[PDB]
């Protein structure tokens, strides 16, 4: 119940929201159907339209008007947008040359410069160049400003998870928002863009940037907007509350836009019918600035123009049907379109088994369009895992495909030429990012970053103190000309031991055998020498990692790569080790194919043993420093150490054999040398951050052999390729991945070939930041170069992509 009978005289637009059976004037009382019933009347003007013409210059004033010619106009807040233009023979924003603002310019009795976010739904990365003939008000803002060639949304690259991502820092699967419809088997409930249940809170996790705001005392504007407010009038009333008295006037505020989304999906990314919504979004920027530059704030506030996600070309006839491959179609429920998500149809059906559904869609048919997974399988980058509300088992559909249940899902709802949601390396899923204000620098270009990183910056850029976010604050200070934020290293908690001979090989019974004993002055001082660290400034380039929790590791020290080892999970949590350009791919020569040494700096209690890995006919193991890239046939036999071991099945040893024997030296050959850091992941319950022992689920048969749910690699390079990675004075290079430890190749449909043909593609999709791997490991890197420490953040943050230019 809402009495309605109350009035919005004086409240049009109202911050603060009243608690029914009270009537509502705020910007969302439409939506709530709870609006006073003069609302339209005195809140939503349109009477003569959204201009000022030459004959309504200094009219008297007439209140019914949309917004005012009239003299008194400015005093009132009120005017046309094109006012000063048409009446007082001022130039719009646009025509004006743009002149860098190295200080805020603001009026009196502002505190700080408002912060205002003018976010665009569909707004794809390539419109800024494809469409930059029609949009000239967001072409000046982006040469003026600091924009990026592209930012990255957050997976799945719906409207939703994207808005919401930009407004907490978190991914999705921490604030909750896990795609446009979703269903909570707690709540029993869906959330869909259509109805009331988005209205209920309890969806909606995290802290916001306007709650973030309001708690620290700083006002916010509403972010959301019913979609029947025109833009014009959103626009109006956002400059109206900027002219409210200092001690109500918000400093942040948000305009949305529906379009180009919503023409996109009617006629795909680039139809010809996309020109007009692109020429309407930039005449609203237009609107905002000339009322900006009217008002004399168009010096002072801070404008951020920012994309959720782009569009891709997706029409009726390229949609998989799962009816083409599983029998049983009507016992699951799809969330259908550009990713699936598939549960049981009832709760009571006992008789439902997920490894079936994922085994009658795996690998089915040749030109297959999707490809599922268990969604602790998914790539780790896209942190789609960590929520009740996503399904166990995950569609992931290739881009320009839909997936649906059956055919008559799709004509009993073509429609449709775009859409989005796919994978968000996706170079169609792009988005944009323009940063234009005092606290911005000026005509800069940034490298592209990932949506999840802005909340930092506007609380930079509001005085606020974030809440705890996925962002790594400091990586985009870049942006900034101040206002930055001092990062700092996080303190290591865990220092390592630095164990030297201490155990004669008889104390061990690891049930290990190497044929090793073959028989110098000059060389045996060399050997000493090596394992007291000689060459670690060659191996280790950066410093060693930090153990940022409580633990307890050795280092190791080899001719051709040093190691942490952990004394708590029987081997070593990082393996770093530099192989130069020249450096040459060597054999496991044939008497050492099952050698394993005992390390006689660490105890046989704390070392793992062979007889484990004979007994467990599932495991194997492999070796973290590769004996295939040894520096001489005497230091291969480090690399058999018992403290290079980890445990792998004999399908994932397929895949690091290729990546260790052949594709390490191509990128050395390609890079100039790289160095690598290597380890295991053990992320059982797929939180994105590393398990404590007493969460791992699986050992090496009756050891206390943990196994890794991944492996790591992290290769850096120096930027310029004219330098050796070993001798870089300037800027770094990174690519890095996290490879599922799975026992089967099922997610490579082609894995019954030869490894050439895709072992590669498949540490291509598992790409990930430094970052992810940080959260993952406890471990902190790149402690000790020369480079500053905010460019360091940017560089853990990058992701190597893989798509084309
Ligand atoms: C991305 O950034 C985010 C933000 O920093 C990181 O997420 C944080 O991760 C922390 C560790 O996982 C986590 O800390 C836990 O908080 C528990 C209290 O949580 C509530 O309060 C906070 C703060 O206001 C709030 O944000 C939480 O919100 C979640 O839940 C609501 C619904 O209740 C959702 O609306 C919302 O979207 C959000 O959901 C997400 O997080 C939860 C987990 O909290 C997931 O389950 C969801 O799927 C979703 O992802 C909560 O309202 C606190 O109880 C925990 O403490 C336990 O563990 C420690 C171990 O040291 C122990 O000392 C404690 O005693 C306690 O143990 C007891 O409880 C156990 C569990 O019930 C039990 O088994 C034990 O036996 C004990 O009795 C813990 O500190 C923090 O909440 C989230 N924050 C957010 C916003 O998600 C995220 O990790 C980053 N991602 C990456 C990859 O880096
Ligand atoms: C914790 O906060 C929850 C809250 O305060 N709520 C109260 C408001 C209620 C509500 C009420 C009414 C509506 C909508 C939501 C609603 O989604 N639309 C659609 C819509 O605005 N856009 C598509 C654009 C949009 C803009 C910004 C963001 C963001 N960040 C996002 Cl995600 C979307 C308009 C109608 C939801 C719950
Ligand atoms: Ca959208
Ligand atoms: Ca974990
Ligand atoms: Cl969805
Ligand atoms: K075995
Ligand atoms: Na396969
Ligand atoms: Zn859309």
């Amino acid at each position: 119940w809402t009495a309605t009978s109350g009035s919005c005289k004086g409240r049009c637009f109202e911050l603060q929201e009243v608690g029914p059976p009270d009537c509502r004037c705020d910007n969302l009382c439409k939506s709530y159907s709870s609006c006073c019933h003069d609302f339209d009347e005195l809140c939503l003007k349109t009477a003569r339209g959204w201009e000022c013409t030459k004959d309504r210059c200094g009219e008297v004033r007439n209140e019914e008007n949309a917004c005012h010619c009239s003299e008194d106009c400015l005093s009132r807040g009120d005017c046309c947008t094109n006012y000063q233009v048409v009446c007082k023979g001022e130039s719009h924003w646009v025509d004006d040359d743009c002149e860098e603002i190295k200080v805020p310019e603001c009026p009196a009795g502002f505190v700080r410069p408002p912060l205002i976010i003018f976010s665009v739904d569909g707004f794809r990365a390539s419109y800024m160049k494809k469409g930059s003939k029609v949009m000239p008000n967001i072409e000046k803002l982006r040469s003026c400003g600091t924009h990026a060639p592209y930012m990255r949304p957050v997976y799945p690259t719906k409207t939703f998870p994207n808005l919401y991502t930009l407004a907490t820092g978190l991914y999705p699967e921490s604030h909750g928002i896990v795609g446009n419809s979703m269903y909570d088997p707690v709540f029993d409930a869906s959330f869909h863009l259509r109805g009331r249940e988005k209205f209920n809170h309890r969806w909606w996790g995290g802290q916001p940037l306007w709650i973030t705001a309001t708690k620290q005392g700083v006002r916010a504007g509403t972010f959301f907007w019913s979609v029947s407010i025109p833009h014009e009038r959103r626009i109006l009333t956002i400059l109206q509350w900027l002219s409210l008295p200092d001690n109500e006037r918000p400093s942040v505020y948000a305009f949305y836009s529906e379009q180009p989304d919503f023409s996109g999906h009617k006629y795909g990314p680039f139809g010809p019918e996309m020109t007009n919504p692109l020429r309407e979004i930039d005449k609203t920027v237009g609107q905002l600035m000339d009322g900006l530059k009217q008002l004399r704030l168009h010096r002072c506030v801070n404008v951020i123009f920012v994309g959720d996600h782009g569009m891709e070309d997706v029409t009726c006839d390229r949609t998989e049907f799962l009816s083409n491959y599983l029998t049983n179609v009507d016992d699951i429920t799809l969330v259908p379109g550009t990713l699936g998500r598939i549960r049981a149809k009832s709760i009571n059906n006992s008789k439902y088994d997920p490894k079936t559904i994922i085994a009658a869609l795996t690998c089915k048919k040749p030109d297959q369009h999707f490809k599922p997974y268990m969604k602790q399988h998914l790539p780790k980058r896209l942190h789609y895992a960590n929520n009740r509300r996503i399904e166990d088992i995950h569609l992931l559909v290739d881009r320009r495909w839909h997936v649906a249940r059956k055919p008559l899902d799709v004509y009993k709802k073509c429609f449709f030429q775009g859409d989005h949601g796919f994978d968000n390396k996706v170079n169609s899923m792009q988005t944009v990012f323009v940063g234009y204000g005092p606290t911005f620098k000026y005509r800069t270009k940034v490298p592209p970053f990932e949506n999840i990183e802005l909340y930092n910056v506007m609380c930079d850029l509001l005085g606020l103190k974030p809440a705890p976010n996925n962002g790594t604050h400091g990586s985009l200070n870049h942006l900034l000309r101040t206002n930055t934020f001092r990062p700092t290293m996080p303190d290591e908690v865990s220092r390592p031991n630095y164990p030297g001979i201490m155990y004669l090989q008889s104390e061990f019974d690891l049930g290990c055998t190497c044929d090793d004993k073959v028989e110098n002055k000059l060389e045996e001082l060399n050997k000493r020498l090596h394992t007291k660290g000689s060459t670690k400034e060659r191996h280790l380039l950066y410093g060693r990692p930090a153990v940022l929790y409580r633990t307890s590791y050795d280092i190791l020290y080899h001719t051709d790569f040093e190691s942490g080892y952990s004394e708590i999970f029987l081997m070593p949590l990082w393996t770093s080790y530099t192989i130069s350009k020249q450096a040459e791919v060597s054999s496991i020569p044939e008497h050492l194919t099952n050698c394993v040494r005992p390390d006689v700096r660490v105890s046989p209690g704390f070392s793992q043993n062979c007889l484990a890995y004979k007994n467990d006919k599932q495991m194997s193991y492999g070796f973290l420093f590769p004996p295939y890239l040894s520096s001489s046939p005497e230091a291969k036999y480090d690399a058999f150490l018992v403290t290079n071991m980890v445990p792998m099945y004999p399908a994932f040893k397929r895949v690091w054999a290729y990546f260790q024997r052949v594709l390490v030296k191509k990128y050395a050959s390609e890079r100039n040398g790289v160095n690598v850091i290597s380890g295991p992941i053990f992320d059982y319950n797929y939180d994105g951050l590393r398990d404590t022992e007493d969460e791992i689920k699986q050992y090496v048969e009756g050891s206390s052999i943990p196994v890794p749910t991944h492996y790591y690699s992290i290769i850096t390079s120096c930027l310029d390729f004219t330098q050796p990675a070993d001798k870089c004075d300037g800027p770094l290079s990174v690519s890095s991945f996290i490879l599922p430890h799975r026992p089967d190749n099922d997610e490579s449909c082609n894995s019954s070939e030869d490894e050439s043909k895709w072992v590669e593609e498949l540490m291509k999709m598992h790409t990930a930041r430094v970052r992810d791997i940080e959260h993952l490991t406890g471990l902190d890197f790149y402690r000790k170069t020369s480079r500053s420490y905010s460019e360091i953040l940017t560089l853990k943050t990058y992701l190597h992509t893989y798509e084309s230019e």
